[PDB]
């Protein structure tokens, strides 16, 4: 089994309200869907993602990322959004990340094709 | 199936030289492996990704994104990699990409834990 | 006078303990030392930046900018950050921002060089 | 004087076709004018910036950052970019950079103030 595959499994809130459900494979697989507060975005939307299953014992967190491609049965906002963090254990668990959504544009309006923030979830809220 | 899933299965090179395989689903589903020529990697890992099946007709790219846990049978480097981005197709068709690398870290070293850049993907080199 | 001159204008704290002190003209200019709590740093450092002086009045934040060499009589860490962000008024005036953190690097290192982070800055604490 | 004082120094153009106009000071002041080619922008505006004035001498870059408030005499986009990068001198000359442009916005939209992308100025074109 993943070191955290049992810590990161399960529901998580981050700060605008948005649920990320999640199972953690042996073998550093994310699985799971993604329901946004914000945005163009209604119910959920299928995500992948993958962890690090073996991460160091001297008190670092886990590494981990995963993707959402904002098309579902009720919407196309033709975009995705990928999120980078790490997984950090005990009484107050946190996956901290950063992000990246990028819209599909046309080749003049690249420029302003991606925009980046940062969210942290928790098991609870 | 995916309007591009054709255009983007199969193997991508960045200007760095790192080798970009991946399958892509009529669902949304990206498969893969990736191999990166620098930093603290060796060989093939296992990618997963999602991608706009259905992307807008008006000349706009097809947004993805994907990770890699820095993990495998060699090597851990206790790190993620998300990249986020468009497909654009046509005669040299390309992936704009940019990138988050998140390292595991102790929370007093987190400030400097994510590393940012931009991958170019063609079909060539 | 900038909407937000008197605003902006004096000493804040970001959530790693550095001290940002900052002088707002009318003109937009943003002036002061920055002193980081984390890093290759010690003291002060000239900071540089602009802010939007005429913002918009619908309870928007306001745009602002600054960037610190890491240079000075006592370091050269051969590096550089910008805070990109919006001043937030109020009785709990804040600072968003998220960063860039660029590094000298040989043209063979320049995929790492650049850390990406966000801070959040109060008037106390 | 800075290392590459003189050699920052200039009128520098980037992909998009926008035209930076720098002069860099011997303590590492960067002080000039932006004019984009894209975006909610005409003619100059106001840039401070700051760069390593002492780089390392093994052939790295020289770090650098400026912003430009996107406020000028014709319009006033409310929002601010930060370009961070380095410096690489030599038969071609490039500043290498990634930036941040955060818009005002209200509190509930902040999650989509801030767009990431990366320009590439040369001192031709
Ligand atoms: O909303 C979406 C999908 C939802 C994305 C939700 C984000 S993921 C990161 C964050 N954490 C979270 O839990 N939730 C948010 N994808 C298109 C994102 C278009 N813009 C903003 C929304 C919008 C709705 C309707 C019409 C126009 N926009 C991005 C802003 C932009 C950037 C550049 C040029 C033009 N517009
Ligand atoms: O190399 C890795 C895995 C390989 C990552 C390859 C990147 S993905 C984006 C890009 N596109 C690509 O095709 N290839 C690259 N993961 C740890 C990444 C540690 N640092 C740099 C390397 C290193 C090797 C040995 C010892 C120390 N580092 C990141 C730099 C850093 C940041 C903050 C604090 C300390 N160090
Ligand atoms: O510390 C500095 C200057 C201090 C920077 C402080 C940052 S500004 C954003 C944030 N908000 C804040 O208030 N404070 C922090 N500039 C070199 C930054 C080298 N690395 C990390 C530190 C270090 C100290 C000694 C030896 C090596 N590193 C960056 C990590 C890295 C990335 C890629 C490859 C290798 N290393
Ligand atoms: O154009 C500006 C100022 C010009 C910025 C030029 C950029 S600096 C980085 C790059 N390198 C360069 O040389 N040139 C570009 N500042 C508002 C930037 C609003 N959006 C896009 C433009 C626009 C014009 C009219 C109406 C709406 N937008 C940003 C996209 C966005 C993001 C989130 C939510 C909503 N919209
Ligand atoms: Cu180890
Ligand atoms: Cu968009
Ligand atoms: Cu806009
Ligand atoms: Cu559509
Ligand atoms: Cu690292
Ligand atoms: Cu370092
Ligand atoms: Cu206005
Ligand atoms: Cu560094
Ligand atoms: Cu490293
Ligand atoms: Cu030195
Ligand atoms: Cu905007
Ligand atoms: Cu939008």
């Amino acid at each position: 089994m993943g070191r955290d595959e049992a810590g990161i499994t399960g529901t998580w809130y981050n700060q605008l309200g948005s649920t990320f459900i999640v199972t953690a494979g042996a073998d550093g697989a994310l699985t799971g869907t993604y329901e946004s507060a914000v945005g163009n975005a209604e119910s959920r939307y299928v995500l992948t993602g993958r962890y690090d299953s073996a991460p160091a014992t001297d008190g670092s967190g886990t590494a981990l990322g995963w993707t959402v491609a904002w098309k579902n049965n009720y919407r196309n906002a033709h975009s995705a959004t990928t999120w980078s963090g790490q997984y950090v254990g005990g009484a107050e668990a946190r996956i901290n990340t950063q992000w990246l959504l990028t819209c599909g544009t046309t080749e003049a309006n690249a420029w302003k094709s991606t925009l980046v923030g940062h969210d942290t979830f928790t098991k609870v809220k």
